């Protein structure tokens, strides 16, 4: 299934609700703890992870540094330790079982910073911090290279990228993309790096481009039919998805689904509401 967790929609949401590509429905399931927009979300061990966030309510508005776990089998929510510090529109990826929360902001603080999870000590470390603040990044993992793409560092947004090497503990500079994107949703399909939608700033993006590695080269591919900004991602099935997200108009609930063998986007659901910054995975 295709989970999706938290999102706003003038307010932090706490919705849980998976979609099945097959069935066409969509499965209510356990709220989470604490409305949250702005997180990311990724699975280890069939477990379901929600990271960071913000939340967004007529009684405050506070950044997140929790960490919760969802557990398909029970249907449960349970908390986790938490990041050492609050990091709103967050960006994670999962290397070796471990997970890495990857830059965000804490009110006026826009982080650098990086940190590990380990799921089998429940412990949050501190790891070598981003050459860029970025805010609104996309992360994604690459043969166990971690991908930092994008986002906004303040006062520019981006079309950098940067590379973490674990076991170096460093991060790298590598090709730029084509095109300044904070927000946009960043996958790893098939053997490349995908940049779908996001905000360059001025407009509300649907142009996807794709990074090969060998190459060491972005390359633009079909846009998807609506422009977004902080949007879901996901990959099911060798397809990418790609959920809500903001066109500066509306909030979304549009889904669409990238097929890479014709190089087409099409429409397949609509989320039961529209909604941006959601947290994505597939369990």
């Amino acid at each position: 299934l295709i989970y999706t967790a938290g999102g706003y929609f003038r307010q932090s949401l706490s919705y849980l609700e998976a979609y099945n590509p097959s069935d066409g429905t969509w499965l209510r399931l356990a709220d989470l703890q604490v409305p949250r927009s702005g997180l990311a979300g990724c699975v280890v061990g069939g477990l379901l992870y929600a990271v960071g966030g913000r939340n967004n309510s007529p009684d405050g508005n506070t950044d997140s540094s929790a960490l919760d776990c969802y557990n398909p089998m029970t249907n449960q929510w349970s908390p986790c330790a938490p990041m050492s510090v609050p990091r709103n529109r967050i960006g994670v990826g999962v290397i070796d079982g471990h997970i890495y929360a990857v830059g965000g902001s804490h009110g006026c603080i826009h982080h650098n910073s990086v940190e590990r999870y380990e799921p089998e000590r429940d412990e949050w470390h501190l790891v070598a911090p981003m050459l860029t603040r970025r805010i609104g990044v996309g992360v994604a993992v690459l043969n166990r290279l971690l991908y930092a793409v994008g986002g906004f560092d303040g006062t520019n947004r981006l079309n950098s990228a940067e590379c973490y090497y674990p076991e170096r503990n460093e991060w790298r500079m590598i090709t730029a993309m084509n095109t300044i994107r904070s927000g946009a949703g960043v996958c790893v399909l098939h053997n490349c790096i995908y940049a779908a939608g996001g905000y360059d700033g001025q407009d509300q993006l649907n142009s996807v481009e794709r990074y090969d590695v060998a190459t060491a080269t972005w390359t633009f591919v079909a846009p998807m039919k609506h422009r977004r900004s902080a949007l879901g991602i996901t990959v099911h099935q060798g397809r990418i998805y790609v959920l809500g997200g903001y066109d500066g108009h509306t909030f979304l609930d549009s889904v669409e689904c990238y097929d890479p063998d014709t190089d087409t986007w099409s429409e397949v659901t609509r989320m039961t509401s529209g909604r941006s910054g959601v947290g994505v995975a597939v369990t």
